């Protein structure tokens, strides 16, 4: 019945075979959890679920440290530049003098992400430029 397959590409953007490893990553995060978050601190830039192009998936954690790696299981280690700690700030600030469809702190994307409507990139630039937000840590979205 192919509209398994077919329609799981359709919906959840995934294939009825890859998705038990899939799963077993989506479980391994949960464990690795605490750890992760404890071992880098509070240079700990966020984690998130990435694919291999060998069409698999396969969890990374950020450090907004230096650690180039770690002794945890099936967690990859990649240093980003910002912290989820200074991204929050920014994000106080994205608030605090708050087209701009929403915005919120992403991880996998370094970096506060503000979302504007086509045609609104000029409402962000303005917006975040009012906000205070140092730029580095923002990232306009449409």
């Amino acid at each position: 019945d192919p509209q398994l397959k077919f329609a799981m590409q359709r919906d959840l953007g995934i294939f009825p075979t890859q998705l038990p490893q899939y799963l077993q990553t989506e479980k391994l995060a949960r464990t690795q959890a605490a750890a992760i978050e404890r071992e880098f601190g509070a240079q700990f830039a966020g984690s998130w679920i990435e694919r291999n192009e060998d069409g698999s998936f396969k969890l990374v954690a950020a450090t907004s440290g230096a650690r180039k790696s770690s002794t945890l299981g099936g967690v990859e280690v990649r240093n980003v530049r910002y912290s989820l700690k200074q991204l929050q700030s920014a994000m106080e600030q994205l608030d605090a003098g708050a087209g701009v469809q929403s915005w919120y702190v992403d991880p996998r994307s370094n970096a506060v992400v503000v979302k504007v409507d086509d045609g609104a990139t000029d409402a962000g630039v303005d917006f975040v430029a009012l906000s205070g937000a140092d730029s580095a840590q923002v990232r306009i979205e449409s």
